[PDB]
């Protein structure tokens, strides 16, 4: 057995599981798997179960304040260019390209391009030791970490602060916490109201924050929904707000990962909104098509996709939320497609008129969802109504691009307008269109060549 040392507070919630702070002593037994693992503090001598993600072994590299594991180079980029941080700012991650090489990513800053992130490859020596540049190598990391603190010696920049980031949410509430009663959840403060329901910020047995949506009593059957849910329960996925829990008493209250920023469409009209440009738009379109493209390898359907149901967070993170809820929901109208409660702006004619919800459904929203990215949030087909918009849809038209969309990304929503399912786009391709979209020069790693 492993000490393993604690990343970040934890405030035990349950009984059966742990609190520790930030730094504690932990023991627990090594060929441990799943996402909450028993251990036994060394500090406290108190005992429980603990999300495994907020610990990792003692004095590894993982340890380290700064070292954020395969996070990824686009995302990296998203904590690291965060305005407050200072020049210098730093992590240290896996290489995504060049098997087990660690890569050190750097905040500076720069007349041509603003402010920017360098990433420099660092290579492991035959001695087990770490370079940047042949001229100076050390025997670890941190060695190595310590060292760039002192002078940039080559670097861009002397690296000056740790990259700041946020506790993770653990993966359900607590181990073995499935369906909830009512009253350990607590509504705080309501946060919007929906067609078939409300959405709130809460807490959950005095501690962890939640969303909580409430749903309106004979919107779909608890039973109908369980069965639904033991599904939703399995999609885990960095861009798809985590499902956390449900109670299955009407109302139905659905108890979901808090996103700080609220809705996109919400985001993009209003301020902090009306002034982003076209890379952070297409930065959040991949994220979207990220989360979509584990939903289609999952095969599964969202059934709703657009803007609404984008949840926004720190730095820009999105998140798909309200994955297939909407096929449970039992309103004649509603289910036929019809009426002042469905999106017909969004719905491939195919499930407009034959039900047939599919990814490829899912995949003509995405691109009208493209175009509210595009003109921040105006709603599609301007000049039309919905009673119209089928016939039209069905007799051959498509939106104009936007003003002011790039003619590439209007293309790529008319393939998603493809009047035929098995033609439209994959998200795995909508992903890496998006995530490859601005295209610079050779320097995806500066040259450690020589400094
Ligand atoms: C009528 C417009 C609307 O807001 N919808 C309707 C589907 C269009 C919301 C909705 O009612 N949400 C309420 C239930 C819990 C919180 C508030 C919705 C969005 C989805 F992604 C999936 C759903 F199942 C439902």
């Amino acid at each position: 057995v492993t000490t393993f040392v604690a990343l970040y507070d934890y405030e035990s919630r349950t009984e059966t599981d742990l609190s520790f702070k930030k730094g504690e002593r932990l023991q627990i037994v090594n060929n441990t798997e799943g996402d909450w693992w028993l251990a036994h503090s060394l500090s406290t001598g108190q005992t429980g179960y603990i999300p495994s993600n907020y610990v990792a072994p003692s004095d590894s590299i993982q340890a380290e304040e700064w070292y954020f594991g395969k996070i990824t180079r686009r995302e990296s980029e998203r904590l690291l260019l965060n305005a407050e941080n200072p020049r210098g700012t730093f992590l240290v991650r896996e290489s995504e390209t060049t098997k087990g090489a660690y890569c050190l990513s750097v905040s500076d800053f720069d007349n041509a391009k603003g402010l920017n992130v360098k990433h420099y490859k660092i290579r492991k020596l035959d001695s087990g030791g770490f370079y940047i540049t042949s001229r100076t190598q050390f025997n670890s990391l941190q060695q190595l970490v310590a060292y760039y603190s002192k002078h940039a010696d080559g670097l861009c920049h002397r690296l000056t602060t740790v990259c700041p980031t946020s506790k993770p949410q653990t993966q359900g509430l607590a181990k073995d916490a499935w369906e909830i009663p009512r009253e350990s959840l607590r509504l705080e403060v309501k946060l919007g109201q929906g067609c078939f329901g409300e959405v709130w910020m809460g807490t959950w047995n005095g501690t962890t924050r939640v969303a909580i949506k409430t749903l309106k009593p004979g919107t779909m059957s608890p039973e109908a929904f369980l069965q639904e849910a033991q599904v939703m329960k399995k999609l885990r996925h960095e861009k798809l707000v985590q499902l956390y829990a449900v109670v299955s008493e009407e109302p139905i209250y659905i108890v979901t990962e808090y996103m700080s920023k609220g809705s996109l469409l919400d985001f993009l009209k209003g301020e902090t909104g009306k002034y982003l440009r076209l890379p952070q738009l297409v930065d959040m379109a991949a994220q979207i098509a990220s989360g979509m493209a584990y939903v289609e390898r999952m095969n599964y359907v969202h059934r709703d996709l657009r803007a609404a149901n984008i949840l926004v967070g720190e730095n820009l993170v999105c998140k798909v939320a309200d994955f297939g809820l909407a096929r449970l929901i039992e309103d004649n109208e509603y289910t036929a497609r019809q009426g002042a409660k469905f999106p017909i702006k969004w719905t491939a004619p195919e499930a407009a008129l034959y039900g047939r919800f599919t990814i490829k459904s899912d995949v003509w929203s995405f691109g009208i969802l493209l175009t509210e990215l595009t003109t921040k949030g105006r709603v599609p087909y301007p000049g039309m109504v919905n009673r119209e918009v089928l016939d039209q849809v069905e007799r051959g038209y498509r939106m104009p691009c936007p003003p002011e969309c790039p003619e590439s990304l209007h293309d790529l929503m008319c393939q998603c307008w493809r009047k035929e399912p098995e033609e439209r786009p994959t998200f795995e391709y909508l992903q890496a269109f998006l995530e490859d979209y601005f295209t610079s020069t050779e320097p995806q790693y500066q040259p450690g060549e020589n400094l």
